[PDB]
This record gives structure tokens, sequence and C-alpha cells, in this order.
């Protein structure tokens, strides 16, 4: 009924499955009716719903969005903050999932302003993104590189604790 | 009369709601054979894009341009699923869409260099979603160019009539170049 069919060790996999990890603890929580994919393993993402089939990061985000009914919850619609998660996520996107030492300098500065990387109250489809391409830089260097981009690590560790489930296969930092 | 049940809120003079129009007007001259067995959309023209389909609200571009292809089960021609290329298709229309639908002089001399050899942007086949976008983005920068630049820029200047003379249609607003 329902299949998606993602890559091992791609960060684009990585993000669809933290949202998935994110409907779970923000939006379902305890209603143990609704229905999960299934998750295999292949060299493309593509996504299965019903009769219709969806291939790719974006087209299978938004068809997950809309299945889940979690739209404003991802995009802080509330907060009137949609434009703000778009303009991170397709920058990122256009660098290919890629965080240089400034970009992380840079995100490092945005995180002492506030808790989430756009929004002020919760975790957004921006800090999923953001997550898994932080990842490998994160888990590459020491603790002392990591305490110099400290609001960073705290982030990190907060959306690890609070977000990562199921679905996610990345391994707890240390 | 009856009230429409499925309404498309567009904007006048807005980038993002000519690429919707292109899109209706796609799907109306690749996807779909008789036209008038299909249901489109009423176009309302406000200060926001968004989609009303029965219960359902789109807002904003992406949001709508998804539905959109979702209820007119057009994805492997606008992503050209045929040829494999949903991710090339996917590659541009984001970059585009981080630039804020804005080629500089540079990504024109790329993409000139691009349309030298094919047709279409993305696709060996036919239009793309990619040419979409791009048409939309271009107009306002050709349409303001002299004719001596324009040759400058030989390929995107037939790449784009070919566009506006095969798939513009009724829903597209903008005024034709070359006329």
């Amino acid at each position: 009924m329902c299949v998606l069919t993602l890559v091992q060790d791609d960060v684009k996999s990585d993000i669809l499955k933290l949202v998935l990890d994110f409907i779970k603890a923000v939006v379902v929580k305890d209603d143990e009716k609704v229905a999960f994919p299934e998750v295999r393993h292949e060299k493309k993402i593509s996504f299965q719903y019903k009769d219709k089939q969806y291939k790719e990061l974006f087209c299978t985000l938004y068809a997950i969005i809309d299945i889940y009914d979690c739209y404003n919850e991802l995009f802080n619609e509330d907060e009137g903050k949609v434009s703000e998660n778009e303009e991170f996520i397709f920058h990122l996107a256009s660098d290919k999932f890629k965080l240089k030492q400034l970009d992380m300098k840079h995100l490092n500065d945005l995180l002492c302003e506030k808790s989430y990387i756009v929004s002020n109250r919760h975790a957004s489809i921006v800090d999923i993104f953001y997550f898994c391409s932080v990842y490998k830089p994160l888990s590459e260097m020491p603790a002392k590189e990591r305490v110099e981009i400290s609001h960073i690590y705290r982030w990190f560790l907060h959306i690890q604790e609070t977000l990562v489930g199921k679905f996610t296969t990345l391994k707890k930092l240390e």
C-alpha cells in the first residue's frame, strides 16, 4: 500500500527518514492506527502510495507532507515563516547538501539567535535538512572543534534526542 | 450556475504564477488528448498563489505545483521519468528557486552553451518542468534585450521562441515576443 525506497549512506534518504521520525514524534504521536511506509533500499529514491509513484527527494517529500497533513508543522506556517523555511532548504539543496567550514560558522552564528534555525517554537523542515547535512562534518571533528561551534553541537544533540526515531539509521554522535 | 470546487488563485505579473499558468498549458497541450473531458481549475487573480480542491487548500508555488501534478497524473511527462531524468529536472528547478528565479549574465552564458546542441534544457524528447521554469524566468530579461544582444544568446533565443509557440496557450497571460 505504502513503500518508500531509499538509498544507503545518502543524505537525501536520511532527510526522508528524519521527516518520518518527525511526523511520528510531533504529528502522529500516540495515535497507533496511523500507517507508516515500509522502507526498502535500492540505488534511487522513490515512493509509492496507492497507485501513485513519486521519484526523488522533493516530489516524495511533498507527497509525504500531504499524506500526513503536516505542512504547517514542517514549514512554521502559524509563525509566518514558510518563505524562510523554503529559502534555507532550497539553498542547501542547491549547495548539494554540503556545508563547508564557513557555512558551519554562519550556522553557528544563526543558532545563537534562536533555538532552531528558522522557528522560535519548534523544529522545522530546515532543522531536519541541516541535521542530516551537518552529521558528516560534525562526526569527523574532535571535541575542541565541536565546542568551537557549540551552538551547532547543542542544537544537533537536541534534534538527536527529540526527533530521531525508528526510521533514522544515523548513529548517535558519541 | 454551480460554484467551482477546483480553484487556482494566481498573481498578475508574478513569475511563479506564470509558471503555474504554463504548467496548465503544458497539461492541455502535451498531457490531455480530449481536453473537454478533463476539468481545469477556475483561475482567480488575487495577491497570493493558492489552490483549492474540495476540502484541501494548498498555498504558494511548490505545494500548489505538486497538487496540480498529482491531480493531472503528469509527473512522468513534466519530470521526464521515461528518460530517467527526474533528478536532473529537480536539480535545475531548485537551483533556480534558490536564486529567486533570477539569472545572472553568467547563468545566461551557461544556459546558452547547454542549448547549443539541445532542443530542451534537460529532456532529449519534449519540454519539461525545467523549460517551463526557465522560460518564465528569462522572459523579462529577454524582452528587455535589444536584438543585437539576443543574437549573442542565439541558442536561448531559439529555445525560447520554440517554447513560446509550442506550449503557450489559453492560461498564459505573458505577451508573446516577436509578434
